[PDB]
């Protein structure tokens, strides 16, 4: 199960907004349950990732509702609106369908 993530790289202005594209090499939508196994994570330089999103689109606790996540069965997007400093990282989504989590290549932001 191959994760497609991109762009690779992001340099932006502090407010403005992006959006970044994950796809999935087999549809993550699970007809039983009703959810798209798909994460996003968010890495801060040198510590351990954070679980920013799950099931495609729910937010975890205390994250900043300028995170928005959506799609279903093999094209997934992460939206970061009024982007901030703090957000400078690295975002990763992982599937989370197969017995073997797979994560994606990754898409780093940097804030101007």
């Amino acid at each position: 199960l191959v994760m497609s993530q991109s762009p690779s790289s992001l340099a932006v202005s502090a407010g403005e907004k992006v959006t970044m594209s994950c796809k999935s090499s087999q549809s993550l939508f699970n007809s039983r349950t009703r959810k798209n196994y798909l994460a996003w994570y968010q890495q801060k330089p040198g510590q351990s990732p954070k679980l920013l999103i799950y099931w495609a689109s729910t937010r975890e606790s205390g994250v900043p509702d300028r995170f928005t996540g959506s799609g279903s069965g093999t094209d997934f997007t992460l939206t970061i609106s009024s982007v901030q400093a703090e957000d400078l990282a690295v975002y990763y989504c992982k599937q989370s369908y197969y017995h073997m989590y797979t994560f994606g290549s990754g898409t780093k932001l940097e804030i101007k």
